[PDB]
């Protein structure tokens, strides 16, 4: 098959990091300097904002950063068990720091207040005294206990504004993408608290909103810059229930003057969207009804999200003439990999409703952890055998469309594998599916992506190294008879 490759560079789930700010606050400083209760408060909203309480032991790396009131190199890392590294990479990397071509870690800016937390360090300590001795001679000071910003599932590169969303839509575009999968988040809870002997932090939900002014923004800006460009609206209301049946869910569905067309994709998911892991959304059939009217009168393509099997089984059914009528091909994303449910509306009890099933995604994830070449074709194959009677219907309902696949960050290196041996149309990478890219220069292999641009350019690569054609924006739109 040819390919076209979804960029997917905000979604809903992942937050933006300021590699710049302070990433631990001692006790000691807040709990002494405020009330007692302001004290609580403050960290009550550092706890809102992903903050975690750490015992004394760890390190922190500080330069330019108090007011009165930095290389890792490849030998010290490969000192460490492979799991270790990793951890010590995906933190630092997180921090901002990047890999250079020898495989070293570098800081590449004067000021930083990167913390490393006791559970790290005292494995370190444990795998390797004398790499804790040469950190502290770099400058790693032991810490007192507090408050640390792990920038869980966080990235420094994750794009939040109309701006930086943009310049990401581009590159990815660029670096190769076809199609760009687009998220807002709502910015308006910003907040600076700043603390003595430390400096100011920011918080703020990054929470998952269709923001109407940043999409007036954002369309026209993509477009002049790259015309071609197919945008793909996210519709969803993820994390953010009580408004599921909202007017708002189109309201970015607009023919925006500034460019001469409504948006020429926007993700529909035509059942209740469950996640086993929490923050779901329904999709009504009322809802629904609107939504076709909507996308049929403005001229805008669903995207089918395949989250579950209630919406394999709801698309060749019911919403089947509906998702012809907005046009062929009809276009499909497999969410891959995602553990769902469904509930049952008379009992409230749920089961899996997972494309691939639980116990055998469970089993998938086991695989992968070996990182053995026979454990990555059983993994693989038992991906298929899941997705493959899922492609089937669709395909069987739908003769004329085009089916890409996700999958969450852990579990991409069967992205190519997959798609190719399912006789897939796509696949779709981007910071709001993982964080992360594999980088063999590393020890551990694996680090924090430079962005979505980056994981772009890697699977184009890993795909022209297997024969397969990657398609462009202005093909897609032709063929695909996008935007008119
Ligand atoms: O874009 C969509 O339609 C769905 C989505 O990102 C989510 O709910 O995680
Ligand atoms: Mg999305």
């Amino acid at each position: 098959t040819s390919l076209y490759i979804t960029a997917a560079p905000i979604g809903a789930v992942p937050k933006f990091l300021d590699p710049f700010e302070a990433t631990f606050i001692p006790s000691f400083l807040l709990e002494g300097f405020f009330d007692a209760d302001r004290c609580a408060s403050i960290a009550a909203d550092l706890k809102t904002d992903g903050w975690e309480v750490v015992p004394a032991g760890g390190r922190l790396l500080q330069v330019g950063h108090a007011q009165p009131i930095a290389h890792f190199p490849k030998p010290w890392l490969a000192a460490l068990s492979n799991k270790l590294a990793r951890r010590i990479v995906l933190q630092l990397t997180t921090y901002g720091w990047i890999v250079s071509e020898q495989g070293d870690l570098l800081w590449e800016h004067e000021r930083q207040h990167h913390y490393l937390p006791p559970a790290l360090i005292e494995a370190i300590e444990k795998e390797s005294p004398a790499l804790l001795k040469n950190m502290e001679e770099a400058g790693w000071i032991a810490c007192a206990a507090g408050y640390w910003q792990a920038g869980k599932a966080r990235s420094p590169y994750l794009p939040i504004t109309p701006e930086a969303i943009t310049e990401e839509t581009i590159r990815s575009m660029r670096a190769g993408a076809a199609v760009v999968h687009l998220h807002t988040r709502d910015l308006s809870d910003r907040r600076r608290i700043e603390i003595p002997g430390l400096g100011v932090v920011t918080v703020g939900s990054q929470r998952n909103q269709i923001v109407l002014d940043d999409y007036d923004a954002i369309v026209p800006m993509v477009k002049k810059r790259e015309p071609a460009a197919i945008l793909n609206l996210s519709t969803s209301v993820r994390g953010d229930r009580h408004g599921a049946r909202s007017k708002l869910r189109r309201a970015h569905l607009k023919f925006y003057d500034d460019v001469g067309s409504a948006p020429e994709v926007a993700s529909l998911s035509p059942a209740a969207v469950v996640f086993q892991g929490g923050g779901g959304y329904d999709n009504a059939p009322d809802f629904l009804d609107a939504q076709f009217d909507h996308f049929e009168r403005v001229g805008t393509r669903p995207e089918v999200e395949v989250f579950n099997h209630a919406i394999v089984d709801n698309a060749t059914s019911l919403y089947r003439d509906r998702l012809l009528r907005t046009g062929k091909p009809v276009l499909f994303m497999l969410v891959a990999g995602v553990d769902q449910y469904r509930r049952d509306p008379i009992t409230g009890e749920v089961e899996d409703d997972s494309l691939i099933a639980r116990v055998v995604r469970e089993e998938i994830s086991s695989l992968l952890a070996d990182e053995s070449a026979d454990s990555h074709r059983r993994a693989v194959e038992l991906a298929i055998g899941q997705l493959r009677p899922v492609v089937e219907r669709l395909r069987a309902s739908f003769p004329v469309s085009k089916i890409s696949i996700l999958l969450p960050g852990p579990m991409q290196n069967l992205l190519v594998d997959v798609a190719l041996g399912l006789g897939l149309d796509g696949i779709r990478v981007g910071l709001e599916d993982g964080l992360t890219v594999n980088d063999a220069r590393v020890p551990g292999g694996v680090r924090k992506a430079r962005g979505t641009w980056e994981q772009v350019s890697l699977v184009r690569e890993e795909l022209l190294g297997r024969g397969a054609t990657i398609l462009t924006a202005a093909q897609v739109r032709d063929m695909f008879g996008l935007g008119i």
